[PDB]
């Protein structure tokens, strides 16, 4: 069928020969795996910086399959997904690479983390943190229109790119709405709220969300209808779009096409 077909013709392009790629330095390693900088030969003979992702049959069909769909996304707010290659263990163990151009400004979170320091990035004026807002949404609203769901969405998995546009990317109890923690159920609005929590870092330009809550205590602290606070100097009108995302029912947020064009209203007004 044309289901099948278009499974199968997203399939075809995203795998990439492991010798057109150069692996160089580890830009961060835990358990789940490693990045690391590299170069990738493209078509016409010159080659692009890069970010390499590196994380029994079946797990694998599944990583490509899940890899073709992202790579299959166009849109200038979403990362774009450049390929794959599978790389076998010593121990027979398939090692699968994910490859995205190398972005030197980082995630997000550690951007904001970084203008609070005097050697960083200088400090982020209100209006460049609505930017960084309203690129988020608009990523999300194309992700939700095609009803993709993140699952994950937080500041520590957006991008920063060359220019300063962010992007949704991913590489975590208080980014999880209320309905999620207890039905374990996702909806996009289950999204809608991550995206509130995530408005919220960017606002408070990175601290942990619920000073004081510990993971443990948070579905009890949102049942009793508790909240993040209003950020010092965040604007009213920003507060009550994040605040929306956090409705108890999910029927009662806005959609993420809602809230971006609440946001760039709101930045198109900034004297
Ligand atoms: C919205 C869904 O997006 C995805 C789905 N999947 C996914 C999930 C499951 C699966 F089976 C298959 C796929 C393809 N992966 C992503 C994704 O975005 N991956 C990703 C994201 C970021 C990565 O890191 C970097 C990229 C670029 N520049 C960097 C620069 C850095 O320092 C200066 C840097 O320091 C650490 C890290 C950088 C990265 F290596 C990988
Ligand atoms: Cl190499
Ligand atoms: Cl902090
Ligand atoms: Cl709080």
């Amino acid at each position: 069928g044309s289901h099948m077909e278009e499974l199968q013709n997203k399939l075809e392009d995203v795998v990439i020969d492991r010798n057109l790629l150069i692996l160089g330095r580890i830009l961060g390693e835990g358990e789940f795996g490693s990045v690391m900088e590299g170069n990738l030969k493209q078509e016409d003979g010159t080659s692009l910086k890069v970010a390499v992702k590196t994380m029994s049959q079946r797990e694998i069909e599944e990583f490509l399959s899940e890899a073709a769909c992202m790579k299959d996304f166009s849109h200038p707010n979403v990362i774009r997904l450049l390929g794959v290659c599978i790389e076998m263990s010593s121990q027979g163990i398939p090692k699968p690479m994910v490859i995205l151009p190398f972005m030197k400004y980082g995630d997000l979170h550690t951007y904001l983390l970084y203008s609070r320091l005097e050697t960083g990035p200088r400090h982020i004026p209100l209006q460049t943190l609505l930017r960084f807002m309203v690129d988020i949404a608009l990523g999300m609203e194309y992700l939700s229109n095609r009803n993709f769901l993140h699952r994950d969405l937080a500041a520590r998995n957006c991008m920063l790119r060359d220019d300063m546009t962010v992007c949704v990317a991913d590489f975590p109890v208080k980014w999880i709405a209320i309905e999620s923690l207890a039905d374990r159920v996702y909806t996009s609005k289950s999204d809608v709220w991550a995206f509130g929590v995530t408005m919220w870092e960017i606002a408070t330009r990175g601290m942990t969300p619920y000073p004081g809550v510990q993971n443990h205590e948070m579905y009890d602290y949102l049942l009793h209808g508790h909240r993040l606070k209003q950020p010092e100097d965040c604007l009213d009108e920003l507060y009550e779009i994040m605040y929306s995302c956090w409705r108890t029912d999910p029927l009662d947020r806005p959609t993420f096409s809602v809230l971006r064009l609440q946001l760039e209203r709101l930045l198109e007004s900034l004297p």
